[PDB]
């Protein structure tokens, strides 16, 4: 059975990036947000958008920000370890499933690999027990189209799902995502996209009136 990706301190964040967090007001974030090593000024969230703590490396950032460089250093470090752990898993259960387009699929537990961009143009289901683990390894971009919903079935939980992407993630407007995103690059959410899962970007997270909730 497939081991969890250990996020270490990064587990405490709904959104963690390296070059900031942009926003089209109003978004709804539940969980802590942070960015390092970029200045807190690069977090463009207001205080009324975040239920949780906004962490900054410095004296800049939103009014409510807490300055904690040392915690953000560990979190981003942990996020990179998680990214490398997820990317490094061997012996996939699936390689190039749906030739890189997986709309309408029900995904069962295990390790999936794509040597391409992964596209999700229509609704999918992720189906398994409360303790089953999914790791999706994507060597290109990850695209989910407008209005596309990931459904969890069988007791599958968002905290047991990891999406590792070598390229940028693009969540289409009104889309509903489930799981942790470990992006080597950006995570770009469009108007009124929901994410039940963490957005861990080694560049930036961009929001457009999005809802982000840390998985429970």
């Amino acid at each position: 059975t497939l081991d969890l990706v250990n996020l270490g301190v990064a587990a405490n964040f709904a959104i963690l990036s390296k070059t900031g967090i942009t926003d089209v007001y109003k978004s709804a974030i539940t969980g802590d947000v942070g960015a390092s090593p970029i200045t807190g000024a690069a977090i463009l969230l207001k205080c009324d958008e975040v239920t949780g703590t906004i962490f900054s490396v410095d004296a800049a950032g939103p009014a409510c920000k807490i300055t904690d460089a040392s915690r953000l250093t560990t979190a981003v470090g942990d996020m990179q370890i998680a990214y490398d752990n997820a990317a490094g898993r061997l012996n996939p259960d699936f390689l190039n499933l749906g030739a890189g387009t997986i709309g309408g699929k029900t995904l069962t537990p295990g390790l999936y690999k794509w040597t391409s961009t992964l596209n999700i143009p229509t609704d999918i289901t992720i189906s398994g027990s409360s303790t089953d683990v999914w790791i999706f390894q994507v060597a290109g971009n990850l695209n989910m189209s407008s209005a596309v919903r990931i459904t969890l079935a069988g007791g599958a939980q968002a905290k047991n799902i990891f999406w590792q992407t070598a390229g940028a993630v693009t969540l289409g407007s009104t889309s509903h995502f489930e799981g942790n995103i470990l992006s080597q690059t950006g995570i770009n959410c469009k108007t009124a996209a929901s994410i039940n899962g963490r957005m861990m970007a080694q560049t930036a997270v961009t929001l457009q009136m999005c809802t982000v909730t840390i998985p429970q």
